[PDB]
């Protein structure tokens, strides 16, 4: 009896091991994950870039960082509002590493950023990221509220 | 190896606890759930009011009920169109209540709403609530077709 | 005793296996599932019919089959572009059949569709059938990328 419910006992855990992998499948598909490809969800709220790391954490995924064009445009169509990136400047002012370690290798910036600008009145400068309407990059301050994009693997 | 086995299994079950708990995160996350509040779901089908409740019921949610201006917001956003919220008078004609108990803690009744109307041919009056289009309600016969919105807590 | 954890874990696991059908449940519902009809989703991912049919396949379901009006407008409302269905003349010419195996029952051809075109540039004719955004069916080259959208049953 117990050899027996023990091997029923594995069978039934694999079982549901394969049925929750198929069901986080569909579940990615239908977020829009496209074949082989990372993919990008929001849950279309703004907070601050502390809070999008915690929340995207919880979800085993990272603030959302794209690599290169195409990435860059599924993220800007995910969004569709500011939204941190998970890049910023905040170990050493000026130069813009991800929060997953290194130095950029593809960035987007708009025309005159970053700037690092004061004139918000929030203190400080402008250490975080956010990817604005038309794909374009801003540094903005980390205490600002904009939307939580996270990014799981492809 | 028995005791061993049955040591594993319990860590295999309680991975997969986990791990569905997450894929339950992601989902309400992908659906607009904002932190700390409840979040509501629908998946555009047309009922009447009876099979709204079962619906809820059997997903382990309820009825979406508005509780303040933002959720009632919130409800008319994800329905798109006419909704049953989870508020009725049939107890006691005239008294409306949550279909989860307690009397109204807010109101958005239309002009000359409710008016417990018999006009439909439905027969009976109006002991169910829609939310129309434009975030207004209106009673309506608890026997008519309308959006079914379920809520999930907060 | 080992036989007491042993019957306490069973438990557990019954509760899982529920607790993933909640899951799938709510998934499906949120996805625009109507109760008792076929559920249709996608990517958005324009693809060639092949890679349609190996996706559905992953998902363990199939590309989606309009039967009757109402599925017909159902697959256009999710696909919102054209989408493959699963159907396809590629053995016999003329024939149609489903990829589920059979002759097509249920048809909603345009006008002066099936033509068979070869003019597309692509190789070959029309061997595909896609749902155009207007609803009507038209027959297309397998070649061509269209909208992914897979059905899983009632
Ligand atoms: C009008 O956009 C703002 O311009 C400022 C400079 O004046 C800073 O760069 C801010 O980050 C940016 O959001
Ligand atoms: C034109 O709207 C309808 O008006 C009726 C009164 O005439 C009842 O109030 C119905 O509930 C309402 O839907
Ligand atoms: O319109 C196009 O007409 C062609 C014939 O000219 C073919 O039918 C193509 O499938 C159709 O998309
Ligand atoms: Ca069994
Ligand atoms: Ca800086
Ligand atoms: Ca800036
Ligand atoms: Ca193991
Ligand atoms: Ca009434
Ligand atoms: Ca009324
Ligand atoms: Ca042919
Ligand atoms: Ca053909
Ligand atoms: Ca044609
Ligand atoms: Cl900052
Ligand atoms: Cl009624």
């Amino acid at each position: 009896a117990i050899e027996v419910k023990l091997a029923n006992m594995e069978a039934e855990i694999n079982t549901l091991k394969s049925k929750l992998e198929l069901t986080n499948k569909l579940h990615a598909f239908s977020m829009g994950k496209k074949s082989g490809k990372k993919f990008f969800v929001t849950n279309h709220e703004r907070m601050p870039f502390s809070k999008v790391k915690a929340l995207c954490s919880e979800l085993r995924g990272t603030v959302a960082i794209p690599r290169n064009a195409e990435e860059n445009k599924a993220i800007q169509e995910v969004a569709k509002t500011s939204a941190f990136l998970g890049i910023t400047d905040e170990v050493t002012e000026g130069q813009f590493m991800y929060v997953t370690g290194g130095r950029l290798t593809y960035s987007n910036w708009k025309k005159d950023q970053p700037d690092d600008w004061y004139g918000h009145g929030l203190g400080g400068g402008e250490d975080c990221v956010t990817i604005v309407d038309n794909g374009l990059w801003n540094d903005i301050s980390c205490q600002a509220s904009h939307t939580a994009v996270c990014e799981f693997p492809a």
